[PDB]
């Protein structure tokens, strides 16, 4: 194995508007790492839960952030379980990238831009199309 | 003394619900001292205008009163990271968590919250835009 354990983070019922980013930054993270939480950026995976009880969800998502090296989240789509699972992720000291698009026309949630502190939980703007560019620099100088 | 009283709300995720936050805010002064009042102001915006010096301000005093509450209550209809990310720090900090929850919003609620409840120290309801007080009597009997 070897490899970092990688913890990605999207909106799911929080809104799907931005699945196809989640891919690619999905098919990415797997060149620096085993990213647990890849059926966050299914294309089936809908707003309503419609695709186990959403305590299994938890516990199972639990599991996996405990397990996680890097904390990779898109914080664009305002979501209550991206920013959940950034306060427990933060809780267990985890190292944290968050990835906000400003083209979105959103101003990002305070509590986690303002969260951003040292190189542990670092916010990063871009734009959609220098994400790939932005994972490798991320990864090359912090595996 | 009073207990400390610490009220979670969307505002930069929307502020579709603020007369909402209004009345739980003003029914939560019966039980005690709401530290984050400031979140039911009618005239808060949804793009952090009305404050000046950054985000990390607001975090780190909201983290304060976080510590300092004795019970937490988020309303968790409108999608919010900072929402989130507040109820994931104070489950790490193992406190009392009320949710509250309008499924006439159309909306199914994050698998992340209704999935972290116990039904003990952190509790998700739903309910009608009418009971809201009604509930947190129900609630602070008890509490
Ligand atoms: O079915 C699910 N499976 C799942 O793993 N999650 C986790 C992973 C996502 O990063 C995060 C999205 O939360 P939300 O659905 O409130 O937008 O929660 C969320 C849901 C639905 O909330
Ligand atoms: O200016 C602010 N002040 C503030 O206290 N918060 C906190 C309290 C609210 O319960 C929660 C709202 O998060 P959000 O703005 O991402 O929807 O975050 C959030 C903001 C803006 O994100």
């Amino acid at each position: 194995m070897g490899r970092p354990a990688l913890y990605f983070c999207g909106s799911i019922r929080g809104g799907r508007e931005d699945r196809t980013l989640y891919e690619r930054i999905v098919s990415r993270l797997r060149r620096f790492g085993t990213v647990l939480t890849e059926h966050v950026a299914a294309a089936e995976l809908g707003a309503r839960g419609e695709e186990g009880g959403d305590r299994l969800i938890h516990e199972q998502d639990l599991e996996w952030l405990q397990q996680a090296d890097v904390v990779v989240a898109e914080v664009t789509q305002p979501s209550l379980g991206v920013g959940y699972q950034l306060g427990r992720a933060v809780a267990f000291n985890k190292r944290i990238l968050c990835l906000f698009r400003p083209q979105s026309g959103r101003v990002l949630s305070a509590m986690i831009r303002g969260a951003a502190d040292g190189s542990r939980f670092q916010v990063w703007d871009y734009e959609e199309g220098e994400v790939e560019a932005l994972l490798d620099r991320y990864f090359e100088a912090d595996p």
